[PDB]
């Protein structure tokens, strides 16, 4: 639909008219406010609703139902005038890009062709497709390298990009204060004022100082600061929603975020219990539907005014499987959707996050509970973005670049440089003069038994042993322990509760180290309280969601183990329970501090 104007402007016809509009000039900033002033009501509603897209297995637009999505791409895109959407599983590069160009052609159908912002969930961590691999956040943080995270932004920023994804949900700059928090490993540690740094770095490297044809706009989360979950239970489960402040910081990296102009910003799920701010009692509500967190604090007091989305599903319940999904309505279960969305809007939000009821929200207008010109203040706000991405100009994307530049060996070698490095030594014994760490690369032809890794990671370096009893030595990975639960949906996806070995298992490394010499690495999604495994380990480690062959790399000295515990180990759970959720590794005498690691040669 690019046309040539009267006045020689080559220029996108989005109504149709033939004509170029103002909001349709390129040449203009200005465009926000003449689309504005064209859409109908229902164009305003769409805009203010985000919910996750299904791929087509072939690049196709989804028609159908999903695993996750519920309506089809043409019912939400045209039949609700929506164009926001996180996306979920992407088989290839190719495939992603030939449906992102699909899926904005269709979006040029509506009657002023709004482009679609495609966002995305941190979607590069080998523990989880075709994107560079790297590990998870809190392996960058063990780094605690500023340029790594340049790197990482920049990079995930190219792969993005190349597929139309022009919208991240994140930087997750939540601080990891509280250990027994099932998503302390997408966090960058607990340091606010390091964390606050790697935020400016990340909002920069895939936003840019301006944000524009290659960057991705962020969603900076979880506002106000997510880590201090009450007994380290997270607010997606309808027992885990507090959120307390007995140390009286969490803040902090969020300021940042808006000093850095981050596009966007998501308040947690989380309800503040017994939070006092200067003398004022703040209300006990998810922060989605807290008017003192959203509009006195975020907007008037720290002046942000980029676009607020809610996390996912505030409004509704659902039905996946055959049980029932709870809206993340706290504080206000006992409220209606329509009196949630009211409530929501009135608090200062912009966007219904994994929703799509936008004949709700023009109930509320019709019932006269919002106002038009409530929703302009947030329909300016979305639409800013999708102008100053260049969305409404070019939404298409090159489908052979994107084949070349998603996973390009460049980026996957620097992912897997971070996977290696961040590994993290916390004990290295010494044989007869030899520290256990590195693992002879050289020397003899090791048997090596293997547990919780691919024997198949030996190949060329060493024999798998068929047990401990024929190895040279053990090569254990464990995950960090957690209280296994299937009570409700999702909690076997959420690793919660108590961070102590299972005895039994305990005893069974401690039968593999009597003979042979045992090396445990732990993937520390949380801090497993590493202590019962001190006496016998010849070398013990943590990754941060390494592949099998990049912790060989870092065990040999390949690459060598530059990891610093971002977070500290708690000795025992009693040390755990006696201390603060809000408060930094602030339990007594931890078996492994903040900051320790060793380095090996």
């Amino acid at each position: 639909t690019l046309l040539t104007a009267p006045d020689g402007t080559r220029f996108r016809d989005l109504d149709g008219d033939g004509v170029m509009a103002p909001y349709e000039d390129p040449r203009l900033s200005e465009r926000t406010a003449d689309l504005v002033g064209r859409l109908s009501l229902a164009e305003k509603a769409g805009l203010m609703f985000q919910t996750v897209i299904e791929v087509g297995a072939d690049g196709e637009l989804k028609e159908e139902p999903g695993a996750i999505s519920k309506s089809g791409t043409t019912e939400v895109v045209v039949g609700k005038a929506m164009n926001h959407f996180n996306v979920h599983e992407i088989r290839t590069a190719r495939q992603a890009a030939r449906w992102s160009n699909r899926l904005q052609e269709l979006a040029e159908s509506t009657p002023h062709g709004i482009p679609v912002t495609v966002s995305t969930d941190p979607r590069h961590a080998f523990v989880e497709g075709p994107f560079s691999q790297w590990p998870e956040a809190l392996g960058l943080a063990a780094l605690d390298d500023v340029d790594a995270i340049r790197a990482f932004a920049d990079a995930a920023r190219q792969e993005y990009v190349a597929v139309g994804i022009r919208a991240a949900l994140h930087p997750q700059i939540d601080l990891a204060t509280e250990p027994r928090w099932g998503r302390q490993a997408q966090t960058l540690g607990h340091d606010a004022d390091r964390v606050a740094e790697f935020t400016a770095a990340y909002l920069q490297g895939f936003q840019g100082d301006e944000l524009g044809s290659a960057s991705v706009a962020c969603t900076t989360k979880h506002f106000p600061g997510g880590g201090p979950q009450k007994d380290g239970e997270d607010a997606h489960f309808p027992y885990g929603r507090e959120q307390v402040y007995p140390g009286g910081y969490h803040l902090r990296p969020f300021r940042e975020a808006i000093e850095r102009g981050t596009a966007a910003m998501m308040p947690y799920y989380g309800m503040p219990e017994g939070l006092v701010r200067d003398g004022e009692a703040i209300e006990p509500v998810g922060f989605g539907f807290n008017r003192q967190v959203i509009t006195g604090l975020l907007r008037e007091e720290l002046g942000y005014d980029g676009v607020v989305v809610t996390d996912w599903e505030l409004v509704n319940d659902n039905h996946v499987g055959d049980q029932v999904l709870p809206a993340r309505a706290w504080g206000v279960e006992e409220l209606t959707p329509h009196e949630r969305m009211e409530r929501i809007i009135e608090a200062g939000c912009d966007q219904f996050g994994g929703e799509e009821c936008v004949d709700v929200l023009l109930d509320l207008v019709a019932s006269g509970r919002v106002s038009e010109a409530r929703i302009d203040e947030s329909v300016r706000r979305l639409l800013l973005v999708k102008f100053r991405l260049g969305l409404f100009d070019d939404p298409y994307v090159d489908e052979d670049a994107a084949e070349r530049i998603v996973g390009r060996a460049d980026l996957r070698e620097l992912g897997f440089r971070a996977q290696a490095a961040s590994v993290t030594v916390l004990e290295n014994r010494e044989r007869d003069g030899r520290p256990t760490l590195p693992l002879p690369v050289d020397g003899p032809r090791l048997r090596v038994h293997v547990e919780g890794m691919r024997p198949e990671a030996l190949d060329g370096w060493a024999d798998p042993a068929a047990g401990p009893d024929d190895a040279d030595l053990a090569i254990v990975r464990l995950g960090a322990p957690f209280e296994p639960r299937s009570d409700l949906f999702l909690e076997a996806w959420f690793h919660q509760g108590s961070l102590e070995f299972p005895p039994g298992l305990v005893h069974r490394l401690r039968r593999i180290a009597d003979r042979c010499p045992l090396v445990v690495v732990v993937n520390l999604d949380r801090p497993a309280i590493m202590t019962p495994l001190v006496p016998f380990a010849a070398a013990l480690a943590v990754d941060y969601g390494s592949s099998d062959a990049a912790v060989l790399a870092a065990l040999t000295g390949r690459i060598a183990p530059e990891g610093r515990l971002p977070v500290e180990i708690p000795r025992s759970m009693d040390a755990v329970r006696a201390s603060r959720t809000d408060v930094p590794s602030d339990t007594e005498d931890p078996v492994y501090p903040l900051h320790h690691g060793l380095r090996i040669r």
